[PDB]
Protein backbone atom coordinates (compact mmCIF):
# COMPACT_ATOMS: atom_id res chain seq x y z
CA UNK A 1 0.00 0.00 0.00
CA UNK A 2 3.41 1.83 0.15
CA UNK A 3 3.13 5.20 -2.33
CA UNK A 4 6.29 6.14 -3.89
CA UNK A 5 5.51 9.67 -5.60
CA UNK A 6 8.19 11.83 -7.02
CA UNK A 7 7.23 15.49 -8.35
CA UNK A 8 9.33 17.78 -10.72
CA UNK A 9 8.07 21.21 -11.46
CA UNK A 10 9.76 24.05 -13.17
CA UNK A 11 13.46 22.55 -14.19
CA UNK A 12 15.62 23.77 -16.11
CA UNK A 13 19.14 21.92 -17.15
CA UNK A 14 21.31 22.41 -19.70
CA UNK A 15 25.00 21.46 -20.93
CA UNK A 16 25.52 17.85 -20.27
CA UNK A 17 28.77 17.33 -22.37
CA UNK A 18 31.17 14.03 -21.76
CA UNK A 19 34.42 13.76 -24.35
CA UNK A 20 36.96 11.08 -24.88
CA UNK A 21 40.12 11.26 -26.57
CA UNK A 22 40.99 9.01 -29.87
CA UNK A 23 42.42 4.93 -29.65
CA UNK A 24 44.56 4.61 -32.53
CA UNK A 25 47.01 1.16 -32.41
CA UNK A 26 49.82 2.30 -35.00
CA UNK A 27 49.80 5.67 -36.50
CA UNK A 28 52.21 8.25 -37.91
CA UNK A 29 54.78 5.81 -38.33
CA UNK A 30 57.72 7.67 -40.64
CA UNK A 31 60.36 5.46 -39.77
CA UNK A 32 60.80 1.71 -41.33
CA UNK A 33 62.58 -1.25 -41.17
CA UNK A 34 60.65 -1.66 -37.30
CA UNK A 35 58.29 -4.62 -35.91
CA UNK A 36 55.18 -3.13 -34.33
CA UNK A 37 52.72 -5.02 -33.07
CA UNK A 38 48.84 -4.42 -31.43
CA UNK A 39 48.11 -7.92 -29.48
CA UNK A 40 44.35 -7.81 -28.81
CA UNK A 41 43.07 -4.39 -27.82
CA UNK A 42 40.14 -5.04 -26.19
CA UNK A 43 37.38 -2.15 -25.21
CA UNK A 44 34.68 -2.08 -22.94
CA UNK A 45 34.18 1.53 -22.03
CA UNK A 46 31.36 3.87 -22.28
CA UNK A 47 30.87 7.82 -22.85
CA UNK A 48 27.38 9.12 -21.19
CA UNK A 49 25.57 11.87 -20.58
CA UNK A 50 22.68 11.91 -18.65
CA UNK A 51 20.38 14.69 -18.15
CA UNK A 52 16.95 14.71 -16.46
CA UNK A 53 16.84 11.03 -17.26
CA UNK A 54 15.45 7.77 -14.93
CA UNK A 55 16.34 3.88 -15.00
CA UNK A 56 14.10 1.13 -14.99
CA UNK A 57 10.92 1.11 -12.72
CA UNK A 58 9.56 -1.79 -11.45
CA UNK A 59 6.15 -2.65 -9.44
CA UNK A 60 6.45 -6.71 -8.46
CA UNK A 61 5.18 -6.88 -4.87
CA UNK A 62 6.16 -10.69 -3.70
CA UNK A 63 7.45 -11.64 -7.16
CA UNK A 64 9.63 -13.69 -6.69
CA UNK A 65 11.11 -13.48 -10.30
CA UNK A 66 14.68 -14.73 -11.25
CA UNK A 67 16.69 -11.70 -13.29
CA UNK A 68 20.13 -12.95 -14.20
CA UNK A 69 22.21 -10.17 -16.10
CA UNK A 70 25.70 -11.12 -16.88
CA UNK A 71 28.55 -10.53 -19.38
CA UNK A 72 30.84 -12.48 -19.86
CA UNK A 73 34.24 -12.46 -22.06
CA UNK A 74 36.75 -15.69 -22.18
CA UNK A 75 40.20 -15.06 -24.76
CA UNK A 76 43.03 -16.75 -22.91
CA UNK A 77 46.08 -16.70 -24.41
CA UNK A 78 48.64 -19.19 -24.72
CA UNK A 79 51.89 -18.39 -27.15
CA UNK A 80 54.43 -21.34 -28.24
CA UNK A 81 55.91 -18.85 -30.81
CA UNK A 82 57.73 -15.54 -31.51
CA UNK A 83 55.33 -12.49 -31.88
CA UNK A 84 58.11 -10.30 -33.10
CA UNK A 85 61.14 -11.41 -34.10
CA UNK A 86 63.66 -8.99 -36.02
CA UNK A 87 67.08 -10.21 -36.54
CA UNK A 88 70.29 -9.21 -39.20
CA UNK A 89 69.07 -5.73 -39.68
CA UNK A 90 71.29 -2.39 -41.14
CA UNK A 91 69.50 0.70 -40.39
CA UNK A 92 71.46 3.73 -41.70
CA UNK A 93 69.57 6.95 -41.34
CA UNK A 94 72.79 8.93 -41.78
CA UNK A 95 74.77 9.42 -44.76
CA UNK A 96 78.35 9.25 -45.94
CA UNK A 97 79.14 6.25 -43.73
CA UNK A 98 81.25 3.45 -45.54
CA UNK A 99 81.57 -0.20 -45.13
CA UNK A 100 78.90 -1.04 -42.82
CA UNK A 101 78.95 -4.71 -42.09
CA UNK A 102 76.56 -7.44 -40.77
CA UNK A 103 76.97 -11.03 -40.58
CA UNK A 104 75.44 -14.01 -38.69
CA UNK A 105 77.25 -17.33 -39.52
CA UNK A 106 75.32 -20.44 -37.75
CA UNK A 107 76.83 -23.75 -38.71
CA UNK A 108 74.21 -26.25 -37.05
CA UNK B 1 1.85 1.92 3.67
CA UNK B 2 5.19 3.97 4.26
CA UNK B 3 5.58 6.64 1.43
CA UNK B 4 8.19 7.63 0.05
CA UNK B 5 7.99 11.13 -1.76
CA UNK B 6 10.69 13.90 -3.47
CA UNK B 7 9.90 16.66 -4.57
CA UNK B 8 11.91 19.12 -6.82
CA UNK B 9 10.42 22.78 -7.64
CA UNK B 10 12.30 25.56 -9.28
CA UNK B 11 15.99 23.65 -10.04
CA UNK B 12 18.03 25.16 -12.55
CA UNK B 13 21.18 23.18 -13.40
CA UNK B 14 23.64 23.80 -15.49
CA UNK B 15 27.43 22.92 -17.20
CA UNK B 16 28.22 19.35 -16.42
CA UNK B 17 30.97 18.06 -18.04
CA UNK B 18 33.68 14.89 -18.01
CA UNK B 19 36.75 14.87 -20.01
CA UNK B 20 39.01 11.82 -20.65
CA UNK B 21 42.42 11.68 -22.70
CA UNK B 22 43.56 10.02 -25.86
CA UNK B 23 44.50 6.22 -25.82
CA UNK B 24 47.38 5.62 -28.02
CA UNK B 25 48.96 2.21 -28.38
CA UNK B 26 52.35 3.06 -30.25
CA UNK B 27 51.84 6.83 -32.16
CA UNK B 28 54.55 8.81 -33.56
CA UNK B 29 57.16 7.01 -34.14
CA UNK B 30 60.10 8.35 -36.53
CA UNK B 31 62.43 5.65 -35.47
CA UNK B 32 63.27 2.54 -37.40
CA UNK B 33 64.58 -0.87 -36.93
CA UNK B 34 62.49 -1.57 -33.21
CA UNK B 35 60.55 -3.74 -32.00
CA UNK B 36 57.10 -2.24 -30.21
CA UNK B 37 54.56 -4.23 -28.92
CA UNK B 38 51.68 -3.52 -27.03
CA UNK B 39 50.15 -6.79 -25.33
CA UNK B 40 46.42 -7.51 -24.36
CA UNK B 41 45.29 -3.67 -23.55
CA UNK B 42 42.26 -3.90 -21.46
CA UNK B 43 39.92 -1.13 -20.97
CA UNK B 44 36.80 -0.83 -19.35
CA UNK B 45 36.80 2.97 -18.17
CA UNK B 46 33.51 4.50 -18.52
CA UNK B 47 33.25 8.77 -18.52
CA UNK B 48 29.65 9.88 -17.44
CA UNK B 49 28.36 13.45 -16.77
CA UNK B 50 24.50 12.90 -14.68
CA UNK B 51 22.53 16.32 -14.51
CA UNK B 52 19.32 15.58 -12.64
CA UNK B 53 18.94 12.16 -13.41
CA UNK B 54 18.02 9.28 -11.18
CA UNK B 55 18.49 5.86 -11.20
CA UNK B 56 16.70 2.22 -11.01
CA UNK B 57 12.91 2.78 -9.14
CA UNK B 58 12.10 -0.29 -7.26
CA UNK B 59 8.67 -1.17 -5.22
CA UNK B 60 8.51 -4.42 -3.91
CA UNK B 61 7.14 -5.11 -0.73
CA UNK B 62 7.59 -8.96 0.20
CA UNK B 63 9.27 -9.77 -3.35
CA UNK B 64 12.12 -12.38 -2.68
CA UNK B 65 13.29 -11.62 -5.99
CA UNK B 66 17.04 -13.03 -6.91
CA UNK B 67 18.61 -10.15 -9.17
CA UNK B 68 22.11 -11.33 -10.30
CA UNK B 69 24.17 -8.40 -12.53
CA UNK B 70 27.93 -10.01 -13.08
CA UNK B 71 31.03 -9.11 -15.36
CA UNK B 72 33.49 -11.26 -15.72
CA UNK B 73 36.80 -11.27 -17.82
CA UNK B 74 39.02 -14.16 -17.86
CA UNK B 75 42.29 -13.70 -20.30
CA UNK B 76 44.89 -15.44 -18.72
CA UNK B 77 48.04 -16.08 -20.78
CA UNK B 78 51.08 -18.50 -20.77
CA UNK B 79 53.79 -17.59 -22.58
CA UNK B 80 56.23 -20.10 -23.82
CA UNK B 81 58.20 -18.32 -26.42
CA UNK B 82 59.91 -14.80 -26.65
CA UNK B 83 57.84 -11.80 -27.10
CA UNK B 84 60.31 -9.10 -28.63
CA UNK B 85 63.85 -10.25 -30.03
CA UNK B 86 65.84 -8.15 -31.50
CA UNK B 87 69.86 -9.34 -32.64
CA UNK B 88 72.33 -9.01 -35.01
CA UNK B 89 71.28 -4.95 -35.91
CA UNK B 90 73.68 -2.03 -36.56
CA UNK B 91 71.78 1.39 -36.67
CA UNK B 92 73.60 4.19 -37.58
CA UNK B 93 71.68 7.49 -37.36
CA UNK B 94 75.10 9.59 -37.94
CA UNK B 95 77.34 10.08 -40.83
CA UNK B 96 80.92 9.65 -41.98
CA UNK B 97 81.56 6.17 -39.54
CA UNK B 98 83.94 3.88 -41.12
CA UNK B 99 84.30 0.22 -40.51
CA UNK B 100 81.41 -0.40 -38.57
CA UNK B 101 80.81 -4.33 -38.31
CA UNK B 102 78.62 -6.78 -36.47
CA UNK B 103 79.36 -10.57 -36.15
CA UNK B 104 76.63 -13.37 -34.42
CA UNK B 105 79.02 -16.58 -35.26
CA UNK B 106 77.01 -19.48 -33.33
CA UNK B 107 78.70 -23.42 -33.80
CA UNK B 108 75.90 -25.64 -32.47
CA UNK C 1 4.41 3.08 7.99
CA UNK C 2 7.20 5.47 8.09
CA UNK C 3 7.76 8.38 5.30
CA UNK C 4 11.01 9.09 3.64
CA UNK C 5 10.61 12.54 2.53
CA UNK C 6 12.34 15.17 0.35
CA UNK C 7 11.80 18.20 -0.49
CA UNK C 8 13.98 20.39 -3.05
CA UNK C 9 13.46 23.82 -3.81
CA UNK C 10 14.99 26.89 -5.27
CA UNK C 11 18.40 25.00 -6.36
CA UNK C 12 20.73 26.61 -8.24
CA UNK C 13 24.03 24.42 -9.56
CA UNK C 14 26.62 25.31 -12.38
CA UNK C 15 30.44 24.23 -13.21
CA UNK C 16 30.77 20.70 -12.26
CA UNK C 17 33.91 19.38 -14.45
CA UNK C 18 36.04 16.81 -14.26
CA UNK C 19 39.25 16.07 -16.40
CA UNK C 20 41.32 12.75 -16.98
CA UNK C 21 44.64 13.03 -18.28
CA UNK C 22 45.69 10.74 -21.62
CA UNK C 23 47.06 7.08 -21.58
CA UNK C 24 49.39 6.77 -23.90
CA UNK C 25 51.32 3.27 -24.53
CA UNK C 26 54.13 4.25 -27.02
CA UNK C 27 53.96 7.54 -28.53
CA UNK C 28 57.13 10.27 -29.95
CA UNK C 29 59.71 7.94 -30.35
CA UNK C 30 62.41 9.32 -32.30
CA UNK C 31 64.83 6.73 -31.46
CA UNK C 32 65.85 3.45 -33.37
CA UNK C 33 66.99 -0.18 -32.05
CA UNK C 34 65.27 -0.54 -29.13
CA UNK C 35 62.54 -2.78 -27.39
CA UNK C 36 60.06 -1.37 -26.02
CA UNK C 37 56.94 -3.86 -24.79
CA UNK C 38 53.87 -2.73 -22.44
CA UNK C 39 52.17 -6.09 -21.37
CA UNK C 40 48.80 -6.06 -20.33
CA UNK C 41 47.52 -2.53 -19.66
CA UNK C 42 44.03 -3.17 -17.44
CA UNK C 43 42.01 -0.13 -16.88
CA UNK C 44 38.95 0.01 -14.80
CA UNK C 45 38.58 4.02 -13.87
CA UNK C 46 35.62 6.36 -14.24
CA UNK C 47 35.46 9.66 -14.44
CA UNK C 48 32.05 10.45 -13.69
CA UNK C 49 30.50 14.18 -12.78
CA UNK C 50 27.15 14.18 -10.74
CA UNK C 51 25.17 17.44 -10.29
CA UNK C 52 21.67 17.44 -8.50
CA UNK C 53 21.10 13.62 -9.50
CA UNK C 54 20.48 10.75 -7.09
CA UNK C 55 20.95 6.89 -7.08
CA UNK C 56 18.29 3.53 -7.31
CA UNK C 57 15.23 4.24 -5.13
CA UNK C 58 14.21 0.80 -3.43
CA UNK C 59 10.72 0.24 -1.86
CA UNK C 60 10.93 -3.21 -0.60
CA UNK C 61 9.41 -3.47 3.04
CA UNK C 62 9.68 -6.97 4.33
CA UNK C 63 11.23 -8.26 0.88
CA UNK C 64 13.98 -11.18 1.43
CA UNK C 65 15.15 -10.48 -1.89
CA UNK C 66 19.06 -11.32 -2.78
CA UNK C 67 20.56 -9.03 -5.05
CA UNK C 68 24.67 -9.87 -6.53
CA UNK C 69 26.37 -7.65 -8.13
CA UNK C 70 29.76 -8.93 -8.94
CA UNK C 71 33.06 -7.61 -11.20
CA UNK C 72 35.35 -11.06 -11.90
CA UNK C 73 38.51 -10.48 -13.27
CA UNK C 74 40.80 -13.16 -13.77
CA UNK C 75 44.40 -12.83 -16.18
CA UNK C 76 47.42 -14.50 -14.09
CA UNK C 77 50.40 -14.64 -16.10
CA UNK C 78 52.80 -17.67 -16.61
CA UNK C 79 56.14 -16.87 -18.54
CA UNK C 80 58.04 -19.12 -19.84
CA UNK C 81 59.73 -17.13 -22.54
CA UNK C 82 62.03 -14.11 -22.59
CA UNK C 83 59.68 -11.13 -23.23
CA UNK C 84 62.29 -8.58 -24.56
CA UNK C 85 65.41 -9.80 -25.45
CA UNK C 86 67.97 -7.30 -27.20
CA UNK C 87 71.49 -8.64 -28.19
CA UNK C 88 74.58 -7.56 -30.76
CA UNK C 89 73.67 -4.45 -31.51
CA UNK C 90 75.73 -1.43 -32.43
CA UNK C 91 73.94 1.80 -32.02
CA UNK C 92 75.99 4.75 -33.42
CA UNK C 93 74.05 8.43 -33.33
CA UNK C 94 77.45 10.08 -34.21
CA UNK C 95 79.89 10.59 -36.84
CA UNK C 96 83.52 10.60 -37.75
CA UNK C 97 83.67 7.32 -35.49
CA UNK C 98 85.97 4.51 -36.79
CA UNK C 99 86.20 0.67 -36.57
CA UNK C 100 83.25 -0.08 -34.14
CA UNK C 101 82.83 -3.52 -33.99
CA UNK C 102 80.89 -6.23 -31.92
CA UNK C 103 81.76 -10.18 -31.44
CA UNK C 104 79.50 -12.95 -30.45
CA UNK C 105 81.52 -16.56 -31.21
CA UNK C 106 79.27 -19.07 -29.04
CA UNK C 107 80.35 -22.36 -29.68
CA UNK C 108 78.41 -24.62 -28.31
CA UNK D 1 6.46 4.96 11.76
CA UNK D 2 9.71 6.96 11.98
CA UNK D 3 10.05 9.97 9.48
CA UNK D 4 12.89 11.10 7.54
CA UNK D 5 12.48 14.54 6.43
CA UNK D 6 15.33 16.51 4.43
CA UNK D 7 14.03 20.02 3.35
CA UNK D 8 16.69 22.01 1.07
CA UNK D 9 15.60 25.30 0.06
CA UNK D 10 17.24 28.36 -1.90
CA UNK D 11 20.98 26.20 -2.38
CA UNK D 12 23.21 28.01 -5.06
CA UNK D 13 26.41 26.12 -5.82
CA UNK D 14 28.91 26.06 -8.33
CA UNK D 15 32.57 25.49 -9.25
CA UNK D 16 32.94 21.85 -8.59
CA UNK D 17 36.14 20.84 -9.99
CA UNK D 18 38.26 17.76 -10.24
CA UNK D 19 42.06 17.00 -12.33
CA UNK D 20 43.86 14.11 -12.91
CA UNK D 21 46.89 14.64 -14.44
CA UNK D 22 48.44 11.96 -17.28
CA UNK D 23 48.78 8.26 -16.84
CA UNK D 24 51.45 7.94 -20.08
CA UNK D 25 53.51 4.30 -20.31
CA UNK D 26 56.65 4.89 -22.65
CA UNK D 27 56.47 8.72 -24.13
CA UNK D 28 59.02 10.50 -25.67
CA UNK D 29 62.09 7.86 -26.15
CA UNK D 30 64.57 9.79 -27.83
CA UNK D 31 67.22 7.35 -27.40
CA UNK D 32 67.83 3.72 -29.03
CA UNK D 33 69.16 0.62 -28.56
CA UNK D 34 67.33 0.70 -24.60
CA UNK D 35 65.15 -1.89 -23.55
CA UNK D 36 61.80 -0.80 -22.10
CA UNK D 37 59.15 -3.14 -20.69
CA UNK D 38 56.22 -2.01 -18.69
CA UNK D 39 54.23 -4.82 -17.32
CA UNK D 40 50.53 -5.01 -16.13
CA UNK D 41 49.79 -1.35 -15.09
CA UNK D 42 46.49 -2.04 -13.54
CA UNK D 43 44.27 0.91 -13.11
CA UNK D 44 41.14 1.16 -10.85
CA UNK D 45 41.27 4.79 -10.05
CA UNK D 46 38.04 7.07 -10.38
CA UNK D 47 38.10 11.05 -10.50
CA UNK D 48 34.28 11.89 -9.14
CA UNK D 49 32.82 15.49 -8.84
CA UNK D 50 29.70 15.55 -6.57
CA UNK D 51 27.07 19.13 -6.51
CA UNK D 52 23.99 18.17 -4.73
CA UNK D 53 23.75 14.72 -5.45
CA UNK D 54 22.36 11.88 -3.18
CA UNK D 55 22.89 8.69 -3.14
CA UNK D 56 20.64 5.44 -3.00
CA UNK D 57 17.56 5.09 -1.26
CA UNK D 58 16.58 2.05 0.80
CA UNK D 59 12.62 1.94 2.40
CA UNK D 60 13.38 -1.65 3.30
CA UNK D 61 11.22 -1.86 7.15
CA UNK D 62 12.30 -5.93 8.06
CA UNK D 63 13.48 -7.03 5.09
CA UNK D 64 16.01 -9.16 5.49
CA UNK D 65 17.74 -8.84 2.29
CA UNK D 66 21.10 -9.85 1.23
CA UNK D 67 22.68 -7.61 -0.74
CA UNK D 68 26.62 -8.49 -2.66
CA UNK D 69 28.84 -6.26 -4.22
CA UNK D 70 31.93 -7.50 -4.72
CA UNK D 71 35.19 -6.58 -6.84
CA UNK D 72 37.67 -9.53 -7.64
CA UNK D 73 40.80 -9.24 -9.56
CA UNK D 74 43.06 -12.52 -9.74
CA UNK D 75 46.12 -12.07 -12.11
CA UNK D 76 49.08 -13.83 -10.05
CA UNK D 77 52.05 -13.83 -11.91
CA UNK D 78 54.89 -16.64 -12.09
CA UNK D 79 57.84 -15.69 -14.70
CA UNK D 80 60.73 -18.96 -15.24
CA UNK D 81 62.07 -16.49 -17.59
CA UNK D 82 64.24 -13.08 -18.71
CA UNK D 83 61.83 -10.16 -18.88
CA UNK D 84 64.28 -7.81 -19.97
CA UNK D 85 67.94 -9.13 -21.23
CA UNK D 86 70.23 -6.58 -23.45
CA UNK D 87 73.68 -7.82 -24.28
CA UNK D 88 76.62 -7.44 -26.58
CA UNK D 89 75.69 -3.62 -27.05
CA UNK D 90 78.09 -0.67 -28.31
CA UNK D 91 76.12 2.84 -27.89
CA UNK D 92 78.39 5.56 -28.89
CA UNK D 93 76.54 8.87 -29.12
CA UNK D 94 80.00 11.07 -29.61
CA UNK D 95 82.08 11.27 -32.83
CA UNK D 96 85.34 10.77 -33.28
CA UNK D 97 85.73 7.81 -31.38
CA UNK D 98 88.47 4.81 -32.90
CA UNK D 99 88.29 0.75 -32.47
CA UNK D 100 85.40 0.35 -30.12
CA UNK D 101 85.33 -3.34 -29.40
CA UNK D 102 82.88 -5.97 -27.75
CA UNK D 103 83.37 -9.47 -27.72
CA UNK D 104 81.68 -12.53 -25.85
CA UNK D 105 83.35 -15.79 -26.59
CA UNK D 106 81.24 -18.29 -24.98
CA UNK D 107 82.29 -22.30 -25.15
CA UNK D 108 80.43 -24.45 -23.54
CA UNK E 1 8.67 6.73 15.59
CA UNK E 2 12.04 8.56 16.23
CA UNK E 3 12.79 11.45 13.26
CA UNK E 4 15.22 12.39 11.29
CA UNK E 5 14.83 15.71 10.14
CA UNK E 6 17.41 17.51 8.52
CA UNK E 7 16.60 21.29 7.28
CA UNK E 8 19.05 23.58 4.79
CA UNK E 9 18.05 26.93 3.67
CA UNK E 10 20.14 29.37 1.66
CA UNK E 11 23.18 27.90 1.07
CA UNK E 12 26.06 29.57 -1.06
CA UNK E 13 28.86 27.09 -1.85
CA UNK E 14 31.41 27.53 -4.20
CA UNK E 15 34.97 26.55 -5.22
CA UNK E 16 35.52 23.29 -4.70
CA UNK E 17 38.30 21.89 -6.69
CA UNK E 18 40.89 18.81 -6.21
CA UNK E 19 44.30 18.78 -8.34
CA UNK E 20 46.13 15.15 -8.78
CA UNK E 21 49.78 15.04 -10.81
CA UNK E 22 50.55 12.42 -13.33
CA UNK E 23 51.40 9.44 -12.77
CA UNK E 24 53.94 8.38 -16.06
CA UNK E 25 55.96 5.02 -15.98
CA UNK E 26 58.29 5.91 -18.93
CA UNK E 27 58.75 9.29 -20.17
CA UNK E 28 61.68 11.79 -21.27
CA UNK E 29 64.17 9.40 -22.01
CA UNK E 30 67.23 10.81 -23.95
CA UNK E 31 69.83 8.06 -23.35
CA UNK E 32 69.91 4.81 -24.87
CA UNK E 33 71.15 0.99 -24.37
CA UNK E 34 69.55 0.89 -20.15
CA UNK E 35 67.09 -1.57 -19.03
CA UNK E 36 64.00 0.21 -17.92
CA UNK E 37 61.22 -1.90 -16.23
CA UNK E 38 57.95 -0.66 -14.39
CA UNK E 39 56.93 -3.91 -13.25
CA UNK E 40 52.63 -3.98 -12.03
CA UNK E 41 52.36 -0.80 -11.57
CA UNK E 42 48.51 -0.69 -9.25
CA UNK E 43 46.37 2.43 -8.96
CA UNK E 44 43.44 2.75 -6.35
CA UNK E 45 43.28 6.27 -6.36
CA UNK E 46 40.50 8.65 -5.62
CA UNK E 47 40.30 12.13 -6.26
CA UNK E 48 36.84 13.09 -5.34
CA UNK E 49 34.90 16.71 -5.22
CA UNK E 50 31.56 16.69 -2.99
CA UNK E 51 29.95 19.93 -2.67
CA UNK E 52 26.50 19.70 -0.90
CA UNK E 53 26.26 16.16 -1.67
CA UNK E 54 24.52 13.27 0.67
CA UNK E 55 25.15 9.78 0.95
CA UNK E 56 23.19 6.80 0.93
CA UNK E 57 19.89 7.39 2.45
CA UNK E 58 18.64 3.99 4.55
CA UNK E 59 14.80 3.47 6.53
CA UNK E 60 15.14 -0.08 7.48
CA UNK E 61 13.46 -0.39 10.76
CA UNK E 62 14.03 -4.11 12.56
CA UNK E 63 15.61 -5.18 9.31
CA UNK E 64 18.41 -8.17 9.89
CA UNK E 65 19.42 -7.39 5.98
CA UNK E 66 22.70 -8.65 5.22
CA UNK E 67 24.63 -6.46 3.04
CA UNK E 68 28.52 -7.35 2.31
CA UNK E 69 30.74 -4.42 0.09
CA UNK E 70 34.41 -6.09 -0.95
CA UNK E 71 37.17 -6.08 -3.09
CA UNK E 72 39.79 -8.83 -3.29
CA UNK E 73 42.72 -8.11 -5.31
CA UNK E 74 44.88 -10.94 -5.77
CA UNK E 75 48.35 -10.27 -8.18
CA UNK E 76 51.35 -12.48 -6.01
CA UNK E 77 53.78 -13.21 -7.97
CA UNK E 78 56.65 -15.44 -7.80
CA UNK E 79 60.04 -15.01 -10.19
CA UNK E 80 62.06 -17.59 -11.02
CA UNK E 81 64.31 -15.63 -13.58
CA UNK E 82 66.02 -12.30 -14.45
CA UNK E 83 63.59 -9.32 -14.36
CA UNK E 84 66.88 -6.81 -15.76
CA UNK E 85 69.76 -7.78 -16.60
CA UNK E 86 72.12 -5.94 -19.01
CA UNK E 87 76.03 -7.21 -19.52
CA UNK E 88 78.97 -7.10 -22.05
CA UNK E 89 77.65 -2.75 -22.98
CA UNK E 90 80.19 -0.33 -24.10
CA UNK E 91 78.94 3.15 -23.60
CA UNK E 92 81.12 6.25 -24.77
CA UNK E 93 79.24 9.85 -25.36
CA UNK E 94 82.01 11.20 -25.86
CA UNK E 95 84.24 11.47 -28.80
CA UNK E 96 88.31 11.30 -29.44
CA UNK E 97 88.25 7.85 -27.07
CA UNK E 98 90.58 5.62 -28.73
CA UNK E 99 91.15 1.07 -28.31
CA UNK E 100 87.52 1.36 -26.20
CA UNK E 101 87.50 -2.92 -25.38
CA UNK E 102 84.92 -5.16 -23.31
CA UNK E 103 86.02 -9.14 -23.09
CA UNK E 104 83.36 -11.60 -21.70
CA UNK E 105 85.45 -15.27 -22.19
CA UNK E 106 83.21 -17.87 -20.70
CA UNK E 107 84.45 -21.08 -21.13
CA UNK E 108 81.81 -23.78 -19.51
Amino acid sequence: GGKVQIINKKLDLSNVQSKCGSKDNIKHVPGGGSVQIVYKPVDLSKVTSKCGSLGNIHHKPGGGQVEVKSEKLDFKDRVQSKIGSLDNITHVPGGGNKKIETHKLTFR
